[PDB]
């Protein structure tokens, strides 16, 4: 019960800056191709812009998820015991050790 509800907790700055980040730095590349479209450039750095900027985004998403989710299984993982059951992740095997 309560564990799994500080599980959701954590959860939550997963998807906290989970936002901030491809929201703030999509937001950044929303700049890149703005104010770069205020005098003439063509529409091939604009779509550079666009789509390096994507790379930091999608990027970002991902460095959210993955990690965050990734995360939400080594809990599962966690949430599931057994003795003799294995132990190879070790990062995790502290991580809910600790």
């Amino acid at each position: 019960s309560t564990l799994e509800a500080e599980m959701a907790v954590e959860r939550k700055a997963v998807e906290d800056q989970r936002d901030g980040e491809l929201e703030a730095r999509a937001q950044k590349l929303e700049a890149d191709l703005a104010e770069l479209e205020a005098e003439g450039a063509k529409a091939d750095a604009r779509r550079k812009v666009r789509d390096g900027g994507e790379r930091e985004m999608r990027q970002i998403r991902d460095r959210a998820q993955r990690e965050l989710d990734r995360l939400e299984d080594i809990w599962s993982t966690f949430t599931k015991l057994a003795p003799k059951q294995l132990i190879v992740d070790e990062n995790l095997y502290r991580e809910l050790v600790d």
